[PDB]
């Protein structure tokens, strides 16, 4: 028999959305420091592009990510979340950023490349969290 199952073919799951009209959205004092400060420091550090788009698994070869990655999320998904008001408060905002890093945590090994610039920019995401307005 003469098919050899080469297609169909894998792909990339939708993306997290970044609209969404009937989710309850605000702008606060935290929110606007998650934008100002945390994501626009963290996105031009030269560990952010691993982080900077919804992950690729097709082009970088990695086609397990999404069988053990159920809950992608990644900088560049924020940032329009950000941009374009989609969280109710800062939790939301933090709880993605908290995912991203979780997710490298889980998929990759202690020591990696990717690992180290995780721990990086989790430093800095902490450090910067704790400068939180409390206004
Ligand atoms: C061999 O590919 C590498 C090696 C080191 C680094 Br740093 C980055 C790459 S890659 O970007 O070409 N592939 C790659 C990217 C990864 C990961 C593993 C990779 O091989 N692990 C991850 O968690 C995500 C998806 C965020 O980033």
């Amino acid at each position: 028999h003469h098919h050899h199952h080469l297609v169909p073919r894998g792909s990339n799951p939708p993306p997290p959305e970044t609209s969404n009209p009937n989710k309850p959205k605000r702008q606060t004092n935290q929110l606007q420091y998650l934008l100002r400060v945390v994501l626009k420091t963290l996105w031009k550090h030269q560990f952010a592009w691993p982080f900077q788009q919804p992950v690729d698994a097709v082009k970088l070869n990695l086609p397990d990510y999404y069988k053990i990655i159920k809950t992608p999320m990644d900088m560049g998904t924020i940032k329009k979340r950000l941009e374009n008001n989609y969280y109710w408060n800062a939790q939301e905002c933090i709880q993605d950023f908290n995912t991203m890093f979780t997710n490298c945590y889980i998929y990759n090994k202690p020591g990696d490349d990717i690992v180290l610039m995780a721990e990086a920019l989790e430093k800095l995401f902490l450090q910067k969290i704790n400068e939180l307005p409390t206004e």
